């Protein structure tokens, strides 16, 4: 069974690529990569939003990979668990964040 979307206006990934028309040309991550993990610009800064969980994630680095930053920050989500699969979300809350020696 599907649980709720926040934004059904964005569950296709054409309606998401749509919204990148002023994306910034400096962010280091482009708006397939985002659209193809769930997520829509806002239309400002650097900020998306996943169309399924609303988690809104910002300040984009390089080598960023949405779809390891939706899995790091929103877990949870019921798209990110059925298009990754709940083993891939499992590694990278596994992995993440680092780990710091002393304790
Ligand atoms: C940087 C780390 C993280 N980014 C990354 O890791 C990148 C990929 N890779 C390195 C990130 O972007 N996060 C981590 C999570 O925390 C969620 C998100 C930050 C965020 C919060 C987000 N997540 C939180 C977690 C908390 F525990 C406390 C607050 C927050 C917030 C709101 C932040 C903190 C403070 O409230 C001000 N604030 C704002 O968004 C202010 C900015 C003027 N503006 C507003 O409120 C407007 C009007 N409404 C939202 N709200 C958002 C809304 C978005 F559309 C986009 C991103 C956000
Ligand atoms: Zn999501």
């Amino acid at each position: 069974a599907a649980a709720s979307i926040s934004n059904l206006s964005m569950q296709t990934h054409a309606a998401r690529m749509r919204t990148f028309m002023y994306w910034p040309s400096s962010v280091p991550v482009q708006p397939e990569q985002l659209a193809s993990a769930g997520f829509y610009y806002v239309g400002r800064n650097d900020d998306v939003k996943c169309f399924c969980c609303d988690g809104g994630l910002r300040c984009w680095e390089s080598g960023d990979d949405p779809w390891v930053e939706h899995a790091k920050w929103f877990p949870r989500c019921e798209f990110l668990i059925r298009m990754k699969g709940q083993e891939f979300v499992d590694e990278i809350q596994g992995r993440y964040p680092h780990l710091l020696e002393a304790a």
